[PDB]
């Protein structure tokens, strides 16, 4: 047959019976996190707009928008807006190959649990398995490209694999039948291309916003019966068309099956910003210990961040949240200023204070080529000189939260904790850290989507 | 910036810069699009996206040309229309290769009823900055002249373009342009593998609809990148040696439809089997026997999407070399019907699909500029005919006339309405540079 219709077979033939304790304790983590960033984000202005936008439609059927009970969307701009808020601060989950992968299958699942039930009441097992098969999906979609393993310089990889991600999730959740998800899977690729350049803008979270919505609508289309190309994963002019030298490989037996979370975990953002400065700051927060024990920024000579060669996160001079969610600079010298780098450190008023612009001038950036640009194996060696000749360095390898240290369960729940209290009761935000942990128990998935408003 | 030079054009070109040219041009192309989206209005892949949409609803609402008894929001009614266009593969084609008057007609059509006077030159004026746009975009990049492989030119220009030309007609700022360019890049991917399936015509509906849905957030002030045109990380992700160049100032710019027509299509395929056709009309002048033929020879180039020896659905077929040769042969011409499915896997069909052979000489490129089609026929005594198009009646270099594009529109849109609404089409259409309010016009796509 066809890698395709292989993709096609595995998103019909897994069950819960395939689900292991190592991804349902990784899934649990990944959709406690997604929550609690996403309500954090409902407040950013690119929510504000995709929900301004989005109201103007109705439909027979509607799901919840994040922390918002007062309206309703139809299911797939609910999953729209819900992505958005969770990609609205770069402040999500990342995975290896790169991509965002959570934030592309959980509002498209929530709002499928709402909008379409099912006669037999969903359970957080059947949400858990169709949130892994589109985890699944994308992420053995991107072992087909070497490339995919790098920081991407072309497309967004969450608006790619993130789609059929989506796709494949919503064609689970549902029950399509193998030849229906295939269909699904080569609807979604027609809705799948969009560039990195976007990334540092206000655009970016709607790549999130779409890969979640586009997937659905695919679903949606699938349903109805309209067809694509039979061999749409496995042409290099189909699927293909993102990536440079794509090699894809048919997808072995359930009997012989590895998830991949059991062998590859996610990396746990701790502020708001691009991956990359998690190292970045990390560094910076080792040197500035031996400087300050207020930082003396009047008198450095100068700040040198050894770093790779990625282009779309080298910015000197950001002025906006999101250009210093994408900034090298700004993160390094903003860590040394402060002390720590939090959600409030990216705000656009503190971003262009005359202290930020003084020492950020002060930055330069160097790529030394044993550091490739890639999650798994950059580093960041930052060093600073002052004007009276002294220098200080120091290197950070892994940061925690990256997967090669991942943060704790008590510090994930602390970050959701904080980021669900702007929205959330208190007492709705335990229960909801409650009702994630025990998913895998829940008998009716009416309760997890019951405490999103 | 490259960027900054699209939304200037897209902002300061006024009605006074059309041309007489661009304006019988677009006249033809609007009128060609209307009749083709009627009769594309009775597909299936027509029904799925109305079925789809139907659940949709909103303030505005807009008409769906086939279906008069609902109305969709613009964003779908656009989607759909667009879809009832390319439904078939039928849509006019201009160079570089793209379909640029399918993703933009509907799009204006929907916000001239959805969201209110425009005139028909305002109409124009849009309709002429989409098609500028996409040509523009397109010159950026080689491949643009050449029969796509990877990614298919009307999801990538197409949206664009119409998404400036929403942005004109409906007023938006220099920068809200600018912005509304940049949101629909991050719209735009779509491969041309399913260019040969039932999936193809969405690319137009969303090339319609994204583009639209761009505008829409770009008057909401949504930000992307400023530079998004001068990006080989941007829009050029779409491209192989991407490199973009500025606009020309406006006191040297001249339209690119002023001085580039399109071709308009005889028969619902791929525009390169209109080669084959014509090549094959010709050939069997010298035979008119399907089982006295030993080979049929098809010369044309290596553009993989429409070589499909055997067919096996509608959308092989209206993708088939093969398929267009050996039923231009046994039938004597190839009309909307040739494309049905009893038609494609009939025994007659077959037996000839059989003998086809395809030699790709380095003559022949895959671009539609350059393309001919050679064919020859050999009898099993020996007897071997040749003959040879290089251009068809339609081509850019050999247009269709007046007359014959105006029948075609009424064949066309007569299956769906009633000739003397066809009759007033054809009128206002003709008469579009004088029509005061475009409801005239959209008032005959409610029948």
């Amino acid at each position: 047959k066809s890698v395709t219709e292989s993709f096609a077979g595995m998103i019909h033939g897994l069950k819960v019976n395939h689900l292991t304790d190592g991804i349902i304790r990784r899934s649990k983590r990944m959709i406690l996190d997604s929550l609690g960033v996403g309500f954090l984000g409902t407040g950013t202005e690119v929510f504000h707009k995709v929900t301004q936008y989005s109201k103007i439609y109705s439909s027979n059927t509607s799901s919840t928008v994040w922390g918002r009970p007062d309206f309703r969307l139809p299911p797939t701009y609910a999953a729209f807006v819900n992505g958005v808020a969770v990609h609205s601060m770069d402040f999500d989950d990342t995975w290896h190959p790169a991509t965002h992968p959570s934030g592309a299958v959980l509002p498209v699942l929530t709002a499928l649990s709402e909008a379409l039930p099912q006669t037999p009441k969903f359970s957080g097992l059947d949400l858990l398995l169709a949130f892994n098969v589109g985890i699944e999906v994308q992420g053995r979609l991107m072992h087909f490209s070497k490339e995919a393993k790098d920081i991407p310089k072309r497309f967004h990889p969450p608006s790619v694999v993130g789609t059929l991600g989506s796709a494949a999730a919503a064609s689970k959740f549902l029950g399509l039948s193998l030849t229906k998800c295939r269909e699904a899977l080569a609807i979604a690729v027609s809705h799948a291309g969009a560039p990195i350049a976007n990334a540092a803008t206000q655009t970016k979270p709607l790549h999130i916003g779409n890969a979640a919505k586009h997937g659905m609508e695919a679903t949606f289309l699938a349903m109805l019966g309209l067809q694509g190309n039979k061999q749409i994963l496995d042409l290099g002019s189909g699927f293909g068309a993102f990536y440079a030298n794509y090699s894809p490989e048919d997808l072995p037996s359930l009997d012989s099956h590895i998830w991949l979370l059991d062998q590859q975990d996610v990396a746990f953002k701790s502020f708001p910003a691009h991956l990359a400065t998690h190292w970045v700051a990390d560094a910076a927060a080792a040197v500035r210990k031996h400087l300050v024990t207020l930082f003396p920024a009047d008198h450095i000579e100068r700040i040198v961040l050894r770093i790779p060669d990625v282009q779309y996160v080298n910015r000197p001079f950001p002025d906006s949240e999101h250009e210093a969610r994408h900034s090298f600079q700004y993160v390094a010298c903003a860590s040394l200023l402060d002390g720590s780098i939090t959600v409030p450190s990216f705000h656009s008023q503190q971003v262009n204070r005359p202290q930020v612009r003084e020492l950020l001038k002060k930055v330069k950036l160097e790529h030394p080529p044993d550091n490739p640009p890639s999650f798994d194996t950059l580093y960041c060696e930052i060093s600073i000189t002052l004007k009276d000749g002294t220098t200080f360095t120091e290197r950070s390898d892994t940061f925690y939260g990256h997967w090669r240290k991942p943060l704790s369960q008590e510090d994930l729940r602390n970050k959701f904790r904080a980021n669900a209290s702007k929205m959330l009761c208190r007492d709705t935000v335990e229960s909801l850290i409650t009702v994630v942990e025990k998913l895998e128990d829940l008998e009716d998935c009416s309760v997890l989507t019951r405490l999103l408003k």
